[PDB]
Parts: C-alpha cells; structure tokens; sequence
C-alpha cells in the first residue's frame, strides 16, 4: 500500500510490529526478559491477579476497570466461553467493598456471528451485574460496529438495565446525533478520541479536529447533565475539562477521568489527590501479548 | 513576525503614509472602500453583483470626548438614512467605544438608541462589535436593555478566545441573539483567554456548533479554511438550511472563497471599512499575513 504517491507510513509502522512481535524468538524474549515491563499495563494472566491490581489502585485513591483479554471469538461456544469469564469476574467482584465497573467488546460474545446471540449472553452478565452492583462498559469497536452497540445497549435500558454504559469516540462525525438521539436513555457515557482505522469518509482525519470534537461533546455531555467518564491521557484536554468543570460548578459527583493501567499513573494519583474520581482500566488474561502488540501497533 | 515588525515601524513614517496615499490606491481600495460614505455605498454595489453581501463600517478616530461621540454617531445616521431605499441587505457594524461607552453607558445606549430608532424603521441592521474583556459586561447590559425596549435588528459578537463567552451564549438563549462568532482580537490575558490557539479554534467550533443546535442565526466571521471546512461538513450533516448561517470576511481578505461561497448558496457578506481614519486599519491588514 502506498497513500497519494508515497509509501503508507500507517501501514509500514503497524505491519513491521506485527511482523515482529510475531517472531517466535521476540516473543520469547519478551515473555523472559520484560515481565516488569508488562505487569506494568497489564495487571496478569489470572482474575487474582486483576484484583490484586484494582486493591493497589484503591489503596492508592484510584478506581479500577477490569477488562478481560481473550482471543478473538468466531465461533459460538467461543462466545460463550468468553462469557463464562466475564460471569466469573463479577462474581469475583461481588464481594468487594468497591466500585465494581467492567469492560466488554460485544464481539468477543459473539456480534460479528449473531445480534441476538451477543444480546441474548450480554443480557444474562447483566442479570448477574446488575443486583451485585457491577457496572458494565460497552467498549466502542470500530464504526461497522457502532448501529449494533447502541441497539443492544438501548434494548437493555428499555429492559429496566442501569447498571450498563456507553463508550462514544469524538473522530466520528456521526458521534454528535448518536449523542443527541440518545439524550432520552440519560447514557453513563465514556467518552474517548477512538482508537480505530477509519476512513476520511467516517471520521476527521485532523487531529486538531478530532481534540475539537472530543471537548465539544465533553461540555455538551456536561451541559446536558449526562454522566461522563473522561477516558483520555491528552493533558491539554484535561487541562480544559478541569478549567471547565470548575468555572461551570459541575460536581465532581458527576464526571470523572479514565487511564489505560500504568499510563501517566503520576496523573492518574495526581487527580485523585484533587478530588476527583479517577479510574485506570486495567486488561487481564491469558492473551495479553497479542492485546499489547495490537495497542503497540496503533501509533508510533 | 519579522515581517509584521518591519511592515507595522515602517507605516508610520510620514513619508510611508504619503507614498501609500499616491502610488498604491490600488493596495488601499482593496481592503478600504474609500474616505466618503459614498466610495462604501459604491462598493457595496459591486459586491452584490457577485453575490456576495456588505457590512458597513464607519472608521473614525479614537472618541474622547461626549461631543466627539456625537459626532460619529452622526456619521452612523447618515449611513443609515443613505442605506434606506438599496434594494440590497442593509447591515452596519459599530463599537460602543465609539459611542462613547468609556466616558458614559448613558450616552452610549441613549446614542446607540437613535442609531436604532432610525435604522430599524429603514430595515438597517445594526451589530454591535465586541471590545476588549473590560467592556464586555457593559456591552451586554446595552444589548439587552435595548432587546427589552422591544429593537430586534440589532447582534452581537462573542469571541471564542475567552472563557466566559460560552455562559454569556448560554445566558442570552432566551434573548434568541442574532451572533456572529469570532476568534477574538485583543490581546487578553491567560486568566481570561485561552492561551492555545488550538483551544481557542476548539472553542470556535464548539461555540458555532452549540450556537446553531440551539437554533440560532450565526453569523461565521473567521477567514481560517479548517473551520469554513468543518462549518459546512457540519451543517450540510446536520441539515440545517443555508438561511439559518452566514460566513463573514473582511474586505479584500480571501476575495476568491467570498465569490466561491456566495456560487455555491451561501450567504456571505464582506465587512467594508470607510471612513477618513482608514491609515491604521490598512496598516493591521498588511502587517497581518506576509502580502505584496
Ligand atoms: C479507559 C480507556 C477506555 C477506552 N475505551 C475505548 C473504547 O471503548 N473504544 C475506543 O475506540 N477507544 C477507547 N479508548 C482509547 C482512546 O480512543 C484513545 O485511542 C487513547 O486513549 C489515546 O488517546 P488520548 O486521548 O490519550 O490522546 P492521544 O491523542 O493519543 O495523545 C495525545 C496526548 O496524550 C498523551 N498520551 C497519550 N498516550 C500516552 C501514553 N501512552 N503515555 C504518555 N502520554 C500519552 C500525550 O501527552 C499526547 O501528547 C479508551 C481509552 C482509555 C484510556
Ligand atoms: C467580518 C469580521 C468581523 C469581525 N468582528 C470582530 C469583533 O467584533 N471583535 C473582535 O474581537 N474580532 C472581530 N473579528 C476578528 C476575529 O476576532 C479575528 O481576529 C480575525 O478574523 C482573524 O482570525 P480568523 O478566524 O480569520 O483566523 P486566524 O486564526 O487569524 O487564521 C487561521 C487560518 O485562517 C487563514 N487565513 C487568515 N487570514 C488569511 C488570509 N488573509 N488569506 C488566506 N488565509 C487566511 C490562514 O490559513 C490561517 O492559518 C472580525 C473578523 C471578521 C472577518
């Protein structure tokens, strides 16, 4: 692939880590030699571990995000699987005297093969969550995704569901009516710049643009009175949302900021000594090296 | 910004200024309709014959006094009674200050009133240009008595860059202000404005966006083609109809988007200064973007 006469920078970069990381000598050595490295973003292998990680942010005034890591489902009983973990992490997480609050991809329970499947397993961790107190996040994949999440994310508030949430990505030009349409459901939402490939067709291709959007929705999510989780490590965005919320008297009760487990953790302490709710989410299980290539392989 | 020096220490010299006066009127029309009143109807003319709209805008120097005050506000009057009867959109730009705003805000909404009581009647429109951030407040105070009186053809300007304007839009919705957005102008401090020029374009996008969902005229005055991009990617998405937004440029600054906006159905006006004053703002205008 090249992109309007030269080579495409994008897909070299992404191409080369994977071809790397792919290697079975470099993922032998990283295995050995750079396990300090990796608990430092992801908490391990095992739920033990995740909540062993969510008591040290807590100990510390940090919240934490549990996001089991999988292999990529494609077949049914893969799915359901998959769900078996997450039934076992909010019953893990039902004793715990903490903010409860877990990630999903609706893929990984199966939407790419079937709608109502993936509703129909979402629905059944929801009956578990819900009485228990555990929230659930609905991770935002990429945009031939997007119809489907919100669907089943309002399918699940008309069903008497609170306890489940929304991610919305600012680089999407659709995201300002998803917001506004969703306005009636009073949406827990995260808010994120987004992390896929999209095309110039779907999504602003200027980052200047894409930072203009993520503090326009921000304050119009505010001014609307929505809860909304601030999931961004940009500083210059913080710095404005924190500007903002304090010039408008938003409570602190009623928004927060969300960092990836071991980013810019100085901040994430930094905030939470400020008064405000901070969560890191944290990505635990067995496939974390194809997660952390993946993440690597983003942005150079 | 080696050139905004040179160009801005090289203007004032007496023998610049006569240089500019005699061997470069075609520099100076381009961005000035001229010292008369008549020049700015003139060239109000030739903007409409290419679709594009006028914003007239009395230069004059610095108000001092109640009787200088007065005196331009008589300048404004006989604007507005030789706008009556065009058959094109009459629309007039004014600064407070130049009503008088620093020496009373009696005298500058009792001079402002019968600019308004003679221009609404001869269907002008009048926008009142936002200041500085010390004559906001008071701007606000004379915009909105003046709504309460019961005037409609009058606007305002808020400016991206500070702070406060997004709770200034707020507070005036009930007034369903007619607006136009700008960056800004001054030199403001990091305690009232955005330092960041991303945030203060930020700001301008969000301000527009929030502005036109609230269904409000906007008038977009900005020349930055990243945000004229954006503006009409938005509203075309969004299906809110050509005659609910405008673009606004200066005079003689991107002459050809001007042209191209009004073919494409867009209403554009260009803002037109005249007046004997103009040495000072044709001087900002070159100084401003590397030219010739
Ligand atoms: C909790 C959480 C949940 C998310 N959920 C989703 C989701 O469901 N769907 C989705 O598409 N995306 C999701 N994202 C990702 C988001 O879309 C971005 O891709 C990611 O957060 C990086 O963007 P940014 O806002 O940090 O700013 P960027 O533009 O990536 O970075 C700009 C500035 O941020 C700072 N920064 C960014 N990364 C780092 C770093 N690694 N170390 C130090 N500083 C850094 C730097 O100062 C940089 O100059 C999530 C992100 C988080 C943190
Ligand atoms: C009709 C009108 C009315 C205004 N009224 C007020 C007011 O009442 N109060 C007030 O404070 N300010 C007012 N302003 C000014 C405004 O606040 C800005 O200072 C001024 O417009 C410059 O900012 P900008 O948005 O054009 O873009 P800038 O941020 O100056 O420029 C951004 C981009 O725009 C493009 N650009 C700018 N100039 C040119 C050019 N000459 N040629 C090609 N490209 C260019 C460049 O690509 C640049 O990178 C008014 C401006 C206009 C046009």
């Amino acid at each position: 692939l090249y992109f309007q006469g030269h080579m495409n920078l994008d897909l070299a970069y992404r191409s080369f880590v994977l071809g790397v990381a792919g290697h079975p000598q470099v993922e032998r050595l990283i295995k050995h030699r750079a396990k300090g490295l990796v608990r430092r973003y992801v908490a391990g292998e095992t739920l033990e571990e995740a909540l062993k990680a969510a008591e040290a942010l807590e100990r510390e005034g940090v919240h934490a995000i549990l996001d089991l890591l999988g292999e990529m489902v494609r077949t049914e009983e893969e799915a359901r699987a998959f769900q078996r973990g997450l039934l076992e992490l909010v019953w893990a997480l039902a004793g715990k005297p903490w903010p409860k609050y877990i990630s999903l991809k609706l893929t990984q329970l199966g939407l790419d093969l079937s709608e109502d499947l993936a509703l129909a397993l979402l629905r059944e961790v929801l009956r578990e969550a819900e009485p228990r107190g555990v929230f659930v996040r609905l991770d935002m994949e990429d945009s031939p995704r997007v119809e489907a999440t919100l669907r089943l994310y309002r399918a699940l508030r008309e069903e008497g569901f609170s306890q489940v949430g929304i991610v919305l990505q600012s680089y999407l030009y659709r995201t300002e009516k998803d917001l506004l349409d969703l306005l009636p459901y009073r949406p827990n939402l995260r808010l994120v710049k987004g992390a896929y490939r999209e095309p110039k067709e779907v999504a602003f291709p200027d980052k200047r643009l894409i930072d203009a959007e993520y503090l326009h929705l921000g304050k119009l999510a505010l001014k609307e009175g929505l809860y909304v989780a601030f999931a961004t490590h940009d500083p210059r965005i913080i710095a404005e949302l924190k500007r903002y919320t304090e010039a408008m008297g938003i409570p602190r009760s009623r928004f927060e900021f969300q960092f990836l487990y071991g980013v810019r953790p100085e901040e994430q302490r930094r905030l939470a000594r400020e008064g405000y709710t901070v969560r890191a989410y944290v990505p635990y299980g067995r496939d974390w090296y194809p997660y952390l290539t993946r993440r690597i392989a983003e942005r150079p």
